[PDB]
């Protein structure tokens, strides 16, 4: 320590930059401080970053325990542990997935345990439509009209990666059906609570997406009409394709920005692809002191 410094934005607006952060001398104090941080203004930008790919995952294991993606096309080739999101060819050669992220998601909310935070580290950026979409859905929930949040009280969600699932090269040529099949078999529908206690804040989250979460069930398990899901994507802002809903927080970046937040309370999702312009991000994402909710 000595000289990491964290900018907080005044009272309920999202977000917090951080100055003079090295991963490598920070205290463990200046890592306690910077994750509540994380859970508490939701999004730390870490300024000045130069960082390998290596030194990246160092980063991100300074917070939690970096988790690989389960699809390994995603993967750094050098680091498995990094998920990467690329459209430049690297030599002529596909490095990591070209145009991820395009929908309303929590990270690995398709899978039993999801880790509680993302880290990005954006290595080519878009000069005019750069940026990411959040809502904060712990926000998002105490913004319901009351009746709202009394219809989704004891109610269950489902979260699947079945409809975002990309196509691998390994898959040419294979009947449609295997591979659906595949994925149901690789990636079961996980149940959640609709809403779970933040394990850090204590605050109500409504833990759903448009990407990823495909069905409602109630308190005794049966299937509810998926209409409360659109009215629930409706009043969050999921479905506002001009993301001018007083919800959604449109968070840029400049070279050195590294994106560090948190993985419950946050939904978040690539901008439309107005331009041509390249992306590329590498993506660490940790297991921290507790999981997801008290329930997993
Ligand atoms: C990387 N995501 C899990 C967000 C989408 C890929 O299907
Ligand atoms: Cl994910
Ligand atoms: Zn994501």
């Amino acid at each position: 320590e000595g000289r990491m410094q964290i900018d907080e934005q005044p009272g309920n607006a999202i977000g917090a930059a951080v100055e003079g952060f090295d991963h490598a001398t920070a205290s463990d104090a200046d890592i306690d401080a910077l994750k509540s941080t994380i859970y508490t203004k939701k999004i730390a930008v870490l300024k000045g970053q130069d960082l390998s790919p290596q030194q990246f995952l160092a980063l991100g294991k300074r917070l939690g325990r970096p988790e690989a993606y389960y699809e390994p096309m995603y993967q750094h080739p050098e680091v498995t542990e990094i998920f990467v999101s690329s459209n430049v060819p690297e030599n002529g050669k596909q490095i990591g997935v070209p145009k991820t992220g395009k929908f309303w998601h929590a990270d690995y909310q398709f899978m039993p345990d999801p880790f509680g935070i993302t880290l990005i580290y954006p290595q080519v950026i878009p000069e005019k439509n750069r940026g990411t979409y959040f809502i904060d859905m712990g926000r998002a929930y105490d913004r319901l009209p009351e009746d709202l949040k009394k219809e989704i009280s004891g109610t269950y969600c489902r979260h699947s990666v079945r409809k975002y699932f990309k196509i691998r090269p390994h898959d040419v040529y294979r009947p449609i059906s295997e591979i659906i099949e595949e994925v149901e078999r690789k990636t079961p529908a996980v149940v959640q609570p609709t809403t779970f206690t933040h394990p850090m804040t204590g605050e109500t989250v409504l833990y759903i997406s448009e990407g990823f979460t495909v069905g409602i069930e109630d308190q005794d398990g049966k299937p509810l009409d998926e209409e409360l899901l659109k009215r629930l994507f409706d009043a969050t802002g999921q479905l506002d394709e001009s993301f001018e809903h007083d919800n959604i927080h449109l968070q840029s970046f400049e070279q050195g920005d590294l994106l560090v937040w948190d993985n419950r309370s946050l939904i978040h999702r690539a901008r439309h692809t107005t331009t041509p312009e390249p992306t590329v991000s590498y993506r660490v994402t940790v297991h921290d002191e507790r999981k997801l909710h008290d329930g997993i």
